């Protein structure tokens, strides 16, 4: 069992692709418990052209989305192990979002850390909760539940 | 005015491409409610990655879309149609709560945003409501955001 | 097989972002006619330069959509719904004539494509029809296109 | 009213912007007469991602759009000469198009040359006709009427 | 083999894709010897939205990148002839860059031409040098050593 | 001059913009002397769509561009100081590039640190040498001569 999971590994599990794959690396994975990953925030991202001009602030909902993706990594894997074939048939459905609070704006230069831990699961359904952090300080908090749907 | 088109939204809201997710405004009640909408089309960059071969408007972006409609209701409530101020402000998400996604939103759908204020208090606003495609609740959520100074 | 959604459209037409301008086929009748549409939203790249501070959907893209709708008509009319014969048949534009733009299309409009066959000769199709938004005609044209081999 | 114009000049005159500004240079111009300009076609254009994957073709409709923009340049400069403060207050709108023929496909590498003569003009409404040429060969034929409107 | 290649061919040999495929057509080619190709520069390129606003200047570094790809096409072609199947398995790593000189700026409407000659070469390593030219004039000269490393 | 500048400062001094502003933050700065800045590298960059499909590698040539800009920023503040004004006027333009060595491919998740120090400098022609590093190690090195045009 490996510790870190790089972009190539991520591409092999999550179905998300540019410009919606918002997780760059996985520094810690504990099946069925807690995942710690991150996405680098640079100014060279199309999203900054509109949010907002002359004041780049990484969208709050995209922080949520990032945590949701970090969680999804937990789901797919825990549910099948690091297996790209069994993962290529799925996608991830967002079911609920709760108790999310944004505390510090994220901007170019910040290492957006996703700290999530499972809270409950079953089948393709999983509920995860946690925070997003920059340089150790909390930037956001959230709870969300998702399903690993079928491409069909 | 009770209806507004993209021209006005561009003058009021600080958001721009690719983060302005509201096209037209159909109802507005200062300090009360506002319904609006955003057309979803395949000709949008997000669909390149969400998800290849299976385009699905990101759930988080439906929420953003509802937050913007609120922001527009908020801004006009505090200053009226005022382009010179809007450029001095930005919107900032505070919290998001009890948001549920029920039917996926796809290219071809007229994504309606229905919101009503629940807590007005100053710059800080709080609204709740649903997103609807063809008279059907596709999502629901409550959110709070602050219209604060730019810098 | 009367209503076709974006999913079905990707499997028939070779066009992809940012040049697939048809979001859903609402009517289709072999070798005769097709009714489809594409939603116009602000979150489209084209709007960054046409025109800044005044989003106007390009008339030529409206023609492009009508042609693409017609191409869907050709493909299915000639081979029913076949996702692979289609992976080997681009859509080349031959002529356009009698086109007229009447009402500017903008973000928030549903652009409906109404086309009928004027003449079919193998893979050389001549069509004609209009472009409508919320009831009124917005553009009208006639065009010819060939569904040649992809190489 | 010089005869040759570079993108720098085109920007101040035409309201069109990326990714809808399809004229890089003006080779020749004669008030209310004719205009010759061109647009280089490269693979490095977003339009090519979808038209068509694995087979790059510059859309015919854009060739038409390009000629319309050339006429526009010509019309702007004819109506008011080289003037950026009046131009800033205008937009160009397509009125009609007729007798367009697409003879040869345009692809990355080709130098898309536009050729237009004025068929009729009165006020903001201008009518022009001509061809689009690559290496001398007539790639396409087109006729169109466009108007200059106040951005208001 | 050949000595004239278009974008369909280029695409079949080099792994670069949008927005980093900076070579449109190969006009001249001599195995092991030299190579001449070009890329059309047009305002309808994303890079101009920022380099620079209201003053389009094709990035100097991108001129260099264009010469390396041209060198890469030449290298690949020299090593295996025209072979898409085998090329399909390679990447092009940049090794060293030297004696890079920018003389004239490259702007929209220019025909950025690549002139490369093979200095040294052993395995999947080729040190080449040449110049970038627009209208016969040398807009830049440079040297580099790329790497044709297998793709995985 | 100061010693900590954020994208909001960089924006006000460099002319580059999306998708060519390749410097996100300036952590350390000593006028006429050196500068230490950096650009975050994420997968969410358009460039990775073509360099390369299923194997994103930040282009070495963009690493150099990022180094140049850093020096450029150093150059301006190292004469007129953080002064948006003159800045809007003048404008960076690199005339040469020497001794560029690429040692480790940069990929999404790296924090490309820019380490530049002033070298053989004229007046409007600043030369700079230094390196780009990731997690302490040297991913690349290079020397550039830049002129503050107008
Ligand atoms: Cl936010
Ligand atoms: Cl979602
Ligand atoms: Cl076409
Ligand atoms: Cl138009
Ligand atoms: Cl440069
Ligand atoms: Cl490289």
């Amino acid at each position: 069992l490996q510790s870190q999971f790089f972009i190539e590994h991520i591409l092999q599990i999550l179905p998300h692709r540019y410009p919606m794959l918002l997780v760059d690396r996985i520094t810690e994975l504990q099946a069925n418990q807690k995942i710690v990953a991150y996405k680098n925030i640079t100014f060279n991202e199309d999203v900054f052209n509109g949010h907002f001009p002359n004041k780049p602030i990484f969208p709050g909902v995209l922080i949520v989305e990032g945590m949701a993706q970090s969680g999804g990594f937990l789901a797919f894997t825990s549910l099948w192990g690091f297996d790209p074939e069994i993962a290529k048939t799925k996608i991830v459905a967002f079911m609920t979002i709760d108790k999310v609070k944004f505390r510090i704006p994220v901007t170019p230069g910040d290492r957006l850390e996703y700290h999530l831990e499972v809270l409950k699961h079953k089948g393709m359904i999983w509920q995860v909760g946690g925070t997003a952090q920059v340089d150790g300080k909390v930037v956001a908090e959230a709870e969300l539940k998702a399903m690993i749907a079928e491409r069909e």
